[PDB]
């Protein structure tokens, strides 16, 4: 199965509290954008040295309680660092200002890498720590199982795979730092639809 389940549609929760100084979504609500934001860029001459820079989570407006769920998104080549997965209510109120009884995960993206937790559980043959991040990423939530899989869509190929707790809501969740961008994709099967839309209402005669 190409997209393993069902393409859940959600868009960047505009009301989920996330740190509009650093954040900033587009109009659609379908990508968000890291930036230093004008108070750290006026107050730039007091910076020598160095400054802490908070990791910043957004989640999707919609939760997933049961089910098999897909979605896939592309994360900008030059981000810093960006953070993508699942997050239970429980960890966001932390994060927002065995594996399995764990409600979250987050895989690492950064400098045009995906960079892989861990490998427990799994002696076949030796397993890269970082590859190529692919230019569409995909997560697949299976509730039923607590599993979360993620996807180089690129190769058709799961990167990585892990137990997770589904007793409670979990949301899509991002986080970045430095400069970065992540833009929610949607199947082409969508892209179809829209162009007979477009064509059955807006095409006119001269």
């Amino acid at each position: 199965m190409t997209p393993p389940a069902p393409v859940f549609s959600f868009l960047f929760d505009e009301k989920c509290g996330y740190n509009n100084e650093h954040l900033l979504l587009n109009l659609k609500r379908d990508r968000v954008e890291s930036r230093a934001g004008f108070n750290l860029l006026l107050a730039a001459e007091r910076i020598q040295v160095g400054y802490y820079t908070s990791l910043d989570y957004i989640i999707g407006d919609t939760g997933i309680t049961k089910g098999k769920h897909f979605w896939a998104f592309r994360v900008e080549p030059y981000s810093y660092l960006v953070k993508v997965g699942v997050a239970s209510s429980d960890k966001l109120q932390e994060w927002l200002r065995f594996d399995s009884s764990q409600p979250f995960t987050l895989v690492t993206i950064g400098m045009q890498k995906f960079f892989i937790p861990k490998s427990p559980t799994s002696s076949n043959e030796p397993e890269n720590r970082v590859l190529p991040m692919p230019t569409s990423i995909g997560i697949f939530l299976d509730c039923d199982k607590g599993k979360v899989n993620f996807y180089d869509m690129d190769q058709m190929k799961c990167l990585y795979e892990r137990q997770v707790d589904c007793s409670h809501t979990l949301y899509p969740a991002f986080a970045l730092m430095g400069s970065g961008g992540i833009q929610l994709e949607e199947p082409i099967t969508a892209k179809y639809l829209e162009y007979q839309e477009d064509m059955a209402e807006n095409l006119y005669f001269q």
